């Protein structure tokens, strides 16, 4: 009897770097197992939109995106010996928001407690500069200070305007505490970049007392790693920024892979980029003011994902109050 | 300065050629060599002069009567728009859009709360001015209802203009704990919740009106309840979407419009919460000197409002339900 | 044996005008039948969110919304003798638009042909003033002229700015052909209202040659009925406008009930109001630039409904070109 | 007028205190009592002066070298923003938002097409200026690809700046008739269409680059094809969302940025089509004198662009796929 599920997988060597052989299997985001020489191999690093490369003599297998496939790599093809292991809703802003924020706070508190007990898991934030423009920067910094955040994935703008807020009270020249523009404020963000360039990097700015508050400050003080991916729209960038997209992508992937939850705060491109890198067993909270953006995040979803159509500015402020309440 | 040109209306609701069509700004007219202050500034209307009474008023075209003296052309008029800032703007600056969600929210909530506190203080002193709310049912759907009801309870609110949907979902949540069958406290749909909205309308129809439902103990909490208890007037305008308007609803749009105008025109501030229809309808009725705040999650709503003449509006592009919860906390902070 | 489906329906008299008895049946938008004194009655005027009132001695039944229920009316309650007869997709702007417009044009052409042969059916438009502001007014007027449109449901603003365009070339003072504002143009729409008030109504304005082009003109010339529902935001209004919402609602309901298709063009409140009045057997095309608006229209849908997230201005222009192509 | 103050950079990418941070406008600096025109106007950058060469240029901070003389403060500078209109605006007017979908679309399409026709004529005469397109993959998803490819074919387009997604979906539609597995001609998903996108990337990887795929007969139609055939340069910037960038993609954002800057800075017009990332990235690199048109279905996209300094942008809030189809028809009308 031929039963594809328990037949040995078929493999084909890639004929060129980054060229997938005909019949290649496209991965889900689910933990996958492949049968090779009569033994089930657990495929490392689950990720959607990739192929599986097999190392039969090492009895190992890993997920590889196309750009990392090398000539000679044995790519899984066909339909035999593939076992997928999945882990065990209309988008609208018109849903009770205090309620969902309270429920999110409860979940974060439970995740943080388990991280404290075990030292693994925890929460990554994917953040864009709207967090700062909407006045949500201090709330997010306080979450980092309270131990809720185990990593931040962002880019030059979030870091720059968070630092501009610290140094000058403004984001793109708008005063955070009053929402009024400051005369000549257009230069403030370039002055912030210059200040970090002079310090050498963010760590130096913090350790030397140039930078004394805010998200990046809290990350340095609490040893929270962050990844700042460079973008074609960047001013500067600051020294910490990884300018090559593919390098930044690799670093993002390794940063999120062991988290229990990723919270995506209003940045479609960074949030999609991050979701693309996540296995299905990570919980996702997707937050944006545009329903179409949230929808695009709810489309490539992990098995546990919620979308909240709301303004990150007020969302972060109320969320922090709910977290502060739980601290008591 | 020439005296204004005046010509009598030849028939009800028909105006002489060259008639002046008003801005939303206070306007004065020169009549028998004196400046007369035109009563009730409001855009897209006409100025009717009563020279023998030394008065003039802003009348909508459908209220103009045969023989009314209508201001013609632009001579002998003085229009007073809001004060321009003391200095020209900067050459180069960022984030200066009139309408965008990318603006510091805690800052603007603090500022709005300080102004509402000041305005409530003055209303308590004078018995005049005060604040009107214009609201849509998203206030309820997003969990903002309790916060707004509390502001009414605390004396911040002197009028509410809304429709059947706001009132009936507020009442749904008071009777059943849901809006659209979704539980306000948990954000989860409840079994049979799809019926709560019609049950709420049925209950008010049975009672006879909102006031009767409060008097009978049927309605015990919420925005409309607090209006009854605190004698805060409301105007509920009927709309073509209503299959079950409650008895309080004014089904004729012009009767509703006229009542809305007299309700808002003496307020110090109008806060518009998640309603395109009512934001624009109310702005169309308001003079430019009333502080106007338009809160919605859709920037296109605030832009539509400003595009239709309400250029004094301060837009806050944000989630109304979270905004109301935070605003209340800030008002409570100030009161302490 | 008791088989609810074929048991005689239970009825209860309403105890007060507009008060539904406990247990009332809430209607679908589907053709419904009720069993009364051992005979199946076909319920007139299917409509969702209503009750069914029965006249046993007349062997008839109709759908009544709550506001029309009268003391003594026998309202259908309970679970016996109710037979519903239904007639025999993710919302996104990122879908091939020329393609869907071509398909819509084909469908309209087939519907118009059948209306021409039979004299019944055809197409109603639900329209708001954005049709005029976006420069789509001439395209819609040409559809009326070509015989595609059997009714228009709108309000004071669409009519006012269509007439302002005819008389002065502007909508709210913006020139339609150049998109430039005209100095002093803010008065133009009130002048348009005044011009119709002087003529007496739209029909008089057309018959007297005051109004010589545009949507309202084409409706008068081609005997297309329209319903203009008054709104609290109205300037004027013009004489044709029905200022009472409930009267306007009744007139809208009777206008749409015999149509084969309703096309809803960017007006959330009018489009929802209209959808609420339609039986399930009418085809719907829902068009708006906001995904959340289209979603709200796709929620209360007839059994055949499509949503198109697009700008009505360019949509109408391209749609007309496709219809003009079919004319040849 | 004082001569400008200059101070040398103390280290690479570190500027002296008080350094001038540029606008997006042409700027002149007074050096040894002569006005020098600062090369390559671009915002959020610095002005480096070479007094002995009687020249100055706008350098981004990361290209500033130890010892470069950097303009300090605001003396001895002359900034030339776009010409202001001959008269102040009206007191009271409607629909004057910078960004709204409620504006006459046929009118603006006609105007854009006339300008593109004029600009193409001048480019054919001079070999300089011309038009760049900045585009996102929604061009393809909405059925606008064929229209844009035709504009390239007809000589309207001198450069394309985009990402992997635009190029690879264009190529998907050329090879398979789909974008995201949805058939362009029918708007229906096709069986197995979810694979077409990776098949298209695989095909280009196999060929070696886009040019090779065209030369081999693999790629026979579409935007990238027309760029190859007509020798129109493109810049495809890599992004962190790319798991399969094709070989043409520049993965380093600063290398991509520098190439984009030199590509756009000599154009007469830049048309940005459905891309927040590239609209803002390109606007950040552009002087204010280049005609800038930003087309998107989301008004917040155009507002974000203008909020970040590109205040010369003309926003067209519309469906890009329908817009491109209509624009092409108007260009074809003018050519006849
Ligand atoms: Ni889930
Ligand atoms: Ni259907």
């Amino acid at each position: 009897a031929n039963i594809p599920e328990i037949e040995n997988a078929n493999l084909k060597p890639a004929l060129k770097d980054s060229v997938l052989p005909d019949g290649f299997y496209s991965t889900t985001n689910h933990p996958t197992h492949v049968k090779v020489n009569d033994e089930w191999i657990e495929v490392a690093n689950p990720k959607m939109d990739a192929v599986i490369v097999v190392y039969p003599e090492e009895k190992r297998a890993e997920t590889k995106v196309i750009r990392k496939v090398k000539k000679g790599d044995f790519v899984l093809i066909g339909h035999n010996g593939i076992r997928v292991m999945p882990p065990e809703s209309e988008v609208s802003s018109e849903k009770p928001k205090e309620a969902i924020i309270k429920r999110i706070a409860k979940e974060m508190h439970e995740i943080r407690e388990e991280y404290k007990k075990t030292g693994t898991g925890g929460i990554a934030i994917v953040g864009g500069p709207a967090i700062i423009h909407t006045g949500g920067g201090p709330a997010l910094a306080k979450m980092v200070e309270l131990g809720y955040i185990q990593a931040i994935l962002a880019g030059n703008a979030l870091a720059t305007h968070d630092i501009e807020s610290a140094l000058y009270g403004t984001s793109l020249g708008v005063n955070i505490k009053t929402a009024k523009p400051v005369t000549g404020g257009h230069k403030h963000h370039i002055y912030a970049i210059n200040a970090i360039n002079d310090a050498g990097n963010i760590k130096n700015a913090v350790e030397s007392g140039v930078l004394k508050e805010g998200i990046m400050y809290q990350c340095i003080k609490n040893n929270i790693p962050y990844v700042l991916a460079g973008s074609i729209r960047d001013d500067g960038p600051i020294p910490d920024v990884i300018t090559d997209s593919m390098v930044a992508q690799d670093k993002m992937r390794t940063t999120v892979m062991d988290k229990k939850m990723v919270i995506m705060l209003s940045t479609l491109l960074h949030s999609v980029a991050t979701g693309n890198l996540m296995p299905s067993y990570i919980k996702t909270v997707c937050v944006d003011i545009q329903p179409s953006t949230v929808t695009k995040l709810m489309d490539r979803g992990t098995s546990q994902a919620i979308g909240v159509v709301t303004d990150v500015g007020v969302f972060l402020v109320l969320l922090l109050k709910e977290l502060e309440r739980l601290e008591l």
